[PDB]
Formats: structure tokens, C-alpha cells, sequence
């Protein structure tokens, strides 16, 4: 049965439920996000509307096989009709395609559901400016002061700088880039351009690539691996044992890897800078494990919400424990008689 985080009150909508069968009153299914927690359950066999992004309607129809007459797509920054109710998709700052809805209920709430995100503080000037918000379903991922990290343009300095200082000592050295699902490219991206190379990759991310309006990704990608010296493997890949294999595979093209794993948070950040980051080394490879994450910090979160000041906040992420769920109304409750509301 689909939980009441899920439900979208004095509507036919839920959001992210699509694993529950069929939903008793929906009449359209909103999806965030392209990522497997969220699209769960939804398959080729679906005969329900589906809203969502462009891009995440890319992805269902090519990677999902969902039919076309199906799948809603809806721009971005635009006030939009569906079943008699407005709505709003906003950039949530995630993965490409992932969004924020902005519900206008019919008599005269407002509902904020943010999907995953990223705050961020250019958020404070779209339409969220222009009026009031009643309730704040919100991404709740790293809700404790504990989990900071840099921002992501640190961490993408710093892996291009390793990078580019490892590949000119070593012409031979090869890099590899771990993935398991769309979100992080500018990791591998970023790498790429330094180093004056495609990304080489299986026919099956080539093709999630694909879907994603990237400008000129064909300049930037391919399915050719002789011809990159920027290799993307899936995550379960990256370690000693994968990567020697990998190495044996490239035919004595390279004597050397140099691998990076984004992670979300790892608790190396309670202590050491981004700076300060060292590898972990067995022989000729090396691997990082750098924290780029796509939802927000605690910081970045209490910015937000602060500033959006809703009446009620409902969390959708660690929401199974009690001992999590008192955790975080604490916090809701400092930060609301921190700042007034
Ligand atoms: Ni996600």
C-alpha cells in the first residue's frame, strides 16, 4: 500500500509511486526523477498518465520501453493544467532531467514537494519568490549537522587537477570513472575535456547518455574504448580486482590506472579537507573516493527551508525509524524559533 508522503491531499495525484500496483483514486502519477528508488515499478506494461520532465520522459520511453501515450512531458518554469489543478516543474538541483512540483490545490493551499535535491540559494529567485507555501515535502537525505561537504565545483577542481598532473607525468596511465546511475557526469566530463579525450564507454550507458539534451554530446562520448583515455565502469567495478582485469583488456596500451568513486557523504569528512584526500594503492592503480554529492548539505537545507518559512514540513527520506523521525522535527523546531515563523 502507497504511503501518506506519497499522497497529494484534495487531489488525484500521487508522486514517486509506482510500486504499490494501482493506487486507489490516482489520476496521474507524477515521477521527479529518473533513479530506481523512485521509478519503481514502472515498466512497458503501465496504462496510466505519467508527468514529468523532458528528459525523464527520454528516459522511460528509451530505457523503460513505456509507451508513448503515456508519458506527459512538461517544460520547465511554466504554469501548467493537469486534471483541473496548476502545477509548476522547478530544477531541483539533482540528476539530469530531476525536478520539484509546485501544487496550486483548489481551495487555495500550496504544496512544495522538492522530489531529491540540492538547495541552493539561486532557488530563492524563481517563482518560490512570488507567493506562500502551505507545506514542504522535503528531501531530509543529510538532515544532521554532521554531514557537510565542499561544494561541487571543489571537487571537480580537484579531480582535474589529479587527473591532468597523473596523465603528464605518465602518458600511459588510463583513467577510470565509476557510475551505477544517471547524476555526477560533470565527474567524468569535466576529466574528459582536461585531457583532450572522449569518454569511452558500454553500448548501454552510451545510450542512457543519449537521452540526456547535453549539448554537443557527440563531440563528448563513445562507445569506441581504444581510441579514450577516460574509461566509465559500473561502480561494483571499482576495485583492485576489476580494475587490474580492466587493465589486462586494453592489450598492453597502458601500464597504469588512476580510478575516481564519487560517493555521497563518507565519514573522512569529519576530519580531513578535500585538499588533503589520498588514495588507496595497490601497485600500478590507485583509488579515490571523492564526495560529490547531488542532495543538500544540512547547512544548504536549514538555508532553505529558513528562508521558504512553511507552515508544515513533511519529510520523505529517513522516515522509518523513530529515532529518526524525533531527530528531525527537532531540528524543524530550532530552525522555525531561530528564525521566526
Ligand atoms: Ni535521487
Amino acid at each position: 500500500t502507497c504511503p501518506f508522503y506519497k499522497k497529494i491531499p484534495g487531489t488525484g495525484f500521487t508522486v514517486d509511486a509506482f510500486q504499490y500496483g494501482v493506487v486507489e483514486g490516482c489520476t496521474a502519477y507524477f515521477l521527479t526523477h529518473f533513479h530506481s528508488d523512485h521509478y519503481a515499478g514502472l515498466s512497458k506494461h503501465f496504462t496510466f498518465p505519467v508527468y514529468c520532465s523532458e528528459i525523464t520522459g527520454n528516459l522511460l520511453k528509451n530505457k523503460l520501453h513505456v509507451q508513448e501515450q503515456y508519458i506527459h512531458p512538461l517544460p520547465l518554469d511554466t504554469e501548467c493544467i493537469v486534471n483541473g489543478v496548476k502545477v509548476v516543474l522547478l530544477d531541483a538541483n539533482h540528476c539530469p532531467g530531476a525536478v520539484m512540483i509546485l501544487f496550486y490545490l483548489p481551495n487555495g493551499t500550496v504544496i512544495l514537494h522538492t522530489g531529491d535535491f540540492r538547495a541552493d540559494p539561486s532557488m530563492e529567485r524563481s517563482l518560490l519568490a512570488d507567493q506562500k507555501v502551505h507545506m514542504l515535502y522535503l528531501d531530509t537525505t543529510y538532515c544532521s549537522p554532521e554531514y557537510t561537504f565542499p561544494s561541487q565545483q571543489e571537487v571537480i577542481r580537484f579531480a582535474i587537477n589529479t587527473a591532468f598532473e597523473a596523465v603528464t607525468l605518465n602518458p600511459h596511465a588510463l583513467v577510470v570513472c565509476g557510475t551505477y546511475s544517471i547524476g555526477k557526469e560533470k565527474v567524468f566530463l569535466a576529466i574528459a575535456d582536461v585531457l583532450g579525450s572522449k569518454v569511452g564507454m558500454s553500448q548501454e550507458k552510451y545510450k542512457t547518455l543519449q537521452c540526456l539534451n547535453i549539448p554537443e554530446i557527440n563531440s563528448l562520448i563513445t562507445t569506441d574504448m581504444c581510441s579514450s583515455l577516460v574509461h566509465l565502469l559500473p561502480m561494483m567495478q571499482i576495485n583492485f580486482k576489476g580494475l587490474q582485469s580492466h587493465l589486462k583488456k586494453c592489450g598492453g596500451k597502458y601500464n597504469q590506472i588512476l580510478a575516481f568513486r564519487p560517493t555521497g557523504w563518507t565519514h573522512s569528512n569529519k576530519f580531513t579537507r578535500i585538499a588533503d584526500v589520498i588514495p588507496q594503492t595497490k601497485g600500478n592503480i590507485s583509488i579515490y573516493g571523492i564526495p560529490y554529492s547531488e542532495h543538500s548539505s544540512y547547512l544548504e537545507m536549514k538555508r532553505f527551508v529558513q528562508w521558504l518559512k512553511p507552515q508544515k514540513i513533511i519529510p520523505t527520506v529517513n522516515v522509518g525509524t523513530w529515532k529518526s523521525r524525533s531527530t528531525m522535527e527537532k531540528y524543524f523546531r530550532e530552525w522555525k524559533l531561530e528564525a521566526g515563523y
